[PDB]
């Protein structure tokens, strides 16, 4: 069965290292591990790379619109390649997790995330797969929506790559063996 891997992020230099943007960093480093380079997908506005993990082929997407409009290219991809929800996975920052910690799941809710609740409302349906990447957020009740669009501290910048070298190593196991083999291995800490 054909195979779909996200990440969400917004688009833009000023954006590329915030943490709502982590997303669209793991999708690269994938791309990079399989030697892939992103390119415009006419279809759905998205842009795409293609490649194999342990010999099994998978499209690589991150989409091109605001966070709040990615369901309208990730669903048009999903129809394009022909790929069941179930066999989506979107790769996300987390609010709910603390920063590093790293989840696997199908279904469940979307921890606050715009561009989650987007793409549940493109696809019909809550069971897509979903590696998700904890960065906090502030404490009470505050509003995050302005935490997730600033970049990461200095101190965080010290683990934000080993934390994406994590979460690539995640997406391949969750597509090489299944999502409760992929949490026996990654729930790390």
């Amino acid at each position: 069965e054909p195979l779909l891997v996200v990440g969400l992020g917004n688009p833009g230099a000023n954006y590329a290292r915030t943490r709502h943007n982590l997303g669209f960093v793991v999708a690269d480093l994938l791309a990079a591990r399989l030697g892939a380079k992103f390119k415009a997908h006419k279809r759905s506005g998205a842009e795409v790379a293609t490649g194999r993990s342990a010999g099994r082929s998978l499209v690589l997407a991150k989409p091109r619109c605001y966070m709040n409009e990615s369901g309208r290219q990730i669903g048009p991809l999903a129809k394009f390649y022909s790929v069941a929800p179930a066999n989506i996975i979107v790769i996300h920052d987390d609010l709910d997790l603390e920063f590093g910690r790293i989840r696997l799941k199908i279904g469940g809710g979307e921890g606050g995330h715009n561009g989650l609740r987007s793409v549940v409302a493109a696809l019909g349906t809550k069971d897509f797969q979903r590696v998700r990447i904890g960065i906090g957020r502030p404490p009470g009740r505050k509003d995050p929506a302005a935490f997730v669009l600033e970049n990461f501290t200095p101190a965080e910048r010290a683990e934000v790559p080993t934390i994406c070298e994590q979460a690539a190593d995640a997406t391949e196991l969750l597509i090489e063996q299944g999502m409760e083999p992929a949490q026996n291995r990654v729930h790390a800490w």
